[PDB]
């Protein structure tokens, strides 16, 4: 998926309601660990019994049925970006959230020593600087790591704020070691909805974090 | 409103999802002081550009048209006990709450050392002890008063909790000096939701606070 | 119920989208005989695995759990006025209709030949016209007479278009033998739902059609 | 689309509510000539001011939103499967409709007589029957083609009914005489919503109807 043209990103001043979009990364995301599905609603989807603020019902949309019926027993580890508007997981609950991707097999995963990340991040192409994040999974969604990136640009450099944003444009892109790199748009549509938009973490991209590489690129004006 | 005949009380160990009636009384509460509607979705609500941690909208819904175009243009303040799940505002809004009454006119409503309101507890037929709340108004809704009560005894006798209750039965009285008694179970219909149980708060009811006195009835069965 | 006075009536005029009152009132009712209900929702319903042009599943809200457990394991026939806009019946089910109230016991109700019921109707204060309606019950829901007697005129004096009436006001009087009567405003509130305006069914009203009364009230406008 | 593994196609006999598909096209699809949009949900998204029965106001989502914008000031032509459980279009609207994609633009793309095209069905491997569908249109949508041939098999070969379906597989494949050929898979995954499913118009892929060629292959249990 080589790179977008300039044309191509998602112009952040025509976005109406852009603090939906702070809301998400500015907020903590869901975790849990070792824990199992219990149902599901579509066949794309699975259902776990996991509680945080806010909820205590989860719902991931995955890739396909294929997808879905490869972790629903099995032990796996979450992490995601959750939503509640439009958020649907069953017809008795009332504290539901909803992700979209963010699972991974649990056993043996896990890293005793947290792999840390380096993060290129270019603004008007200039590279200005670079920060950290830090993991503790050898596989890695991709969705796990945009959200620690954009968590940390919002609160240092202001990428969203509950109103209007600095930037004009922005992603970020993961090239990982093997493939296709690939990458994410920062700003939706001038209107849009917080389900539609994190439909970029549905495909559940998982990669080899000791591997992969990040590069962030925005505009400003 | 006549009392409870007792089997007329809802009975808390039929209640599928109690947990969620917990929510409602042990978190906070929403208030705004001296704010004006900006709109409206049906004729008997009104819409406030208010927010609160999970919110930015907040609608409440009256009695009938009559009642929401009495306060539509007043400034006024609102307590309320709020919900999220089927709660509808604008198409736009992705971060709604909504409530049922909890309007009184703001100007000239303010009494400036806080009343303090008894409130007698009685368990399975005995007088138990007595606690008090406070409120800054001079007419206050019974839902305010009325989630103070649950707040209080949430957290001190444990009347709700994330799961079962301690109680089977309980509901509370309001004894106003210029008219008739009312009261409010405790506990839902055994399959409920939240905004249907809400609506004990539609008629947006109002008592003297000075001279009003309230009573609490549990069971332990 | 107190006959209502010019100022409780609604002006149609004042109606936004009362085109969805008339779609209610020229189209099909739904009807089912001898039937029994399989699930419910929340505890004030019923649900029927019943069908027609556009549903498979139907759901009748009642007025309270007492009047839904009184009819669950009954055969009952059913004659409603259905709505799908905010209809909730199920998360596995994509056709649903829903209705209030307009269920009566199935074993012994039904009459050889149709009660003809004679519809006085008084426009602006002269009553010059009569008509009939009929019913296949001894004891029949208001809610279908009330339809009976709104699709004769929707049809046959415009009561309804899809657009204004050329009547300002109007309601249905129903007037029993032994007991109270009672009435139903024709036009609903400036913003409603047809959801909302067909709870005046929710209280199952059922009388006596050989022995009951009715009269409509118009002004035109 | 790379023609379908045999292992990529859905197999009938494992969705629940298969009806529902059965309902989709058996029903009449949604057609409009020279048409406006009027307004729109979310970017992507054009709603007309158009009618039918059961609806008075439809939205088609697009590709995405620079395909809202190219037909947006368009005058268009509409032809496609409507669904009505989770569309949403507007607050206000009770009576909505909803389709993917299914535009194209009206001016000039008409043709004086009905462009004839030849549809090849195989069972099991041997082609059993053809039979012809015909569009008024120089460049149509798949969708609108698929629809008649779906349409077609459901009444004279048993594609779908309101149960399960004669065969166990089944897909259509488009041949456009140019760029790259493709294919609907006729059934859903085993616990779909038609909204979901309908998504195989979105992109709202369209062709020369003199050109191209319809090729339809089916496999029994």
């Amino acid at each position: 998926q080589q790179d977008p043209d300039p044309s191509q990103l998602h112009r952040s001043s025509l976005v109406k309601n852009l603090q939906n979009i702070y809301f998400l990364y500015e907020g903590d995301p869901v975790t849990h660990e070792n824990v199992k599905s219990v149902d599901q609603l579509l066949s794309h989807d699975l259902i776990y019994n996991v509680s945080g603020p806010n909820y205590d019902k989860l719902k991931t949309e995955l890739k396909n049925q294929e997808m879905a019926t490869l972790f629903k027993d099995k032990n796996v580890d979450i992490y995601g970006v959750e939503y509640y508007h439009l958020c649907y997981l069953c017809e008795n609950a009332e504290r539901s959230a909803c992700i979209y991707g963010g699972v991974t097999n649990h056993e043996g995963n896990h890293l005793e020593i947290p792999k840390k990340i380096v993060v290129k991040v270019s603004i008007d192409g200039i590279q200005s600087l670079s920060f950290d994040i830090e993991t503790n999974k050898k596989m890695v969604t991709a969705q796990e790591l945009d959200y620690k990136v954009r968590k940390y640009t919002i609160d240092n450099k202001q990428l969203y704020t509950n109103g209007p944003s600095k930037y004009e444009t922005g992603y970020i892109k993961f090239i990982p070691k093997n493939k296709e790199s690939f990458w994410f748009d920062f700003f939706p549509e001038p209107e849009f909805t917080q389900s539609k938009y994190l439909m970029i973490y549905k495909d559940n991209e998982t990669l080899d974090n000791k591997t992969s590489q990040i590069e962030v690129y925005l505009t400003t004006k």
